[PDB]
């Protein structure tokens, strides 16, 4: 019954998840000039080149692809992680309009839609036991611009149509998330949670600094999903991104001068 309504949206969730107000929430607002570079942190290692997708649902709050995670098949590692995390997921957060849409923000920019590459730490076995570690999750965040088309992302809105519905999912199969990617690999990092009920601070943060850019048209086509279910009333998938919440006693760190 959580969602993103007028009635059930982020600042209703701490009734029933109590940890909406914990100590370390996300998404926050990267303050560009407090993150301090980290000459201690390594370069990041996306090992994608053997990924499998599997499997592309929405869930009634976003779309997910999904990745065979019972191999090390598609992992992350270095930067600021200790150990080897198996890719799960992907999906997005966006907005109604090109001026909102991400969940963390940078010196308060919104961007028009936020990437999340979900991985768990294969020293937990599975996503279940890893969530209820404080580093069981390595989440891997990737800002969305409008501008140019990204040609990596097309086979994903060309499928939408096929899952527009709370609970449809379509084979997704031989999809390589290493087309969702930009350039540079510098990033900032922080600890914090899940941004969905049950908002479990369970997640190392791994930000990019460079967006990437999508097309009106390729972030127009995330905004004809719906949140409901078939043959209930049309509820547009937009705004599904939680603000930033206070970043108490943390320090976000930077890869980069
Ligand atoms: N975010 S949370 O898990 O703490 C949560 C929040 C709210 C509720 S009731 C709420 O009421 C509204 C007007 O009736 C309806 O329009 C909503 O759909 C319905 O969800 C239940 C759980
Ligand atoms: N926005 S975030 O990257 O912080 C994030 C948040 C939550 C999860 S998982 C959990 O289970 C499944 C997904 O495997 C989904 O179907 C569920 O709805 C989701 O709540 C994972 C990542
Ligand atoms: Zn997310």
């Amino acid at each position: 019954h959580w969602g993103y309504g007028k009635h059930n949206g982020p600042e209703h969730w701490h009734k029933d998840f109590p940890i909406a107000k914990g100590e370390r929430q996300s998404p926050v607002d990267i303050d560009t000039h407090t993150a301090k570079y980290d000459p201690s942190l390594k370069p990041l290692s996306v090992s994608y080149d053997q990924a499998t997708s599997l499997r592309i649902l929405n869930n009634g709050h976003a779309f997910n692809v999904e990745f065979d995670d019972s191999q090390d098949k598609a992992v992350l590692k270095g930067g600021p992680l200790d150990g080897t995390y198996r890719l799960i997921q992907f999906h997005f957060h966006w907005g109604s309009l090109d001026g909102q849409g991400s969940e963390h923000t940078v010196d308060k920019k919104k961007y028009a839609a936020e990437l999340h590459l979900v991985h768990w730490n294969t020293k937990y076995g599975d996503f279940g036991k890893a969530v209820q570690q404080p580093d069981g999750l390595a989440v891997l965040g990737i800002f969305l611009k409008v501008g140019s088309a990204k040609p990596g992302l097309q086979k994903v809105v060309d499928v939408l149509d096929s899952i527009k519905t709370k609970g449809k999912s379509a084979d997704f199969t031989n999809f390589d998330p290493r087309g969702l990617l930009p350039e540079s690999l510098d990033y900032w990092t922080y600890p914090g949670s899940l941004t969905t009920p049950p908002l479990l601070e369970c997640v190392t943060w791994i930000v990019l600094k460079e967006p990437i850019s999508v097309s009106s048209e390729q972030v127009l086509k995330f905004r004809k999903l719906n949140f409901n279910g078939e043959g209930e009333p049309e509820e547009l998938m937009v705004d599904n991104w939680r603000p930033a919440q206070p970043l108490k006693n943390r320090q976000i760190k930077a890869s980069f001068k």
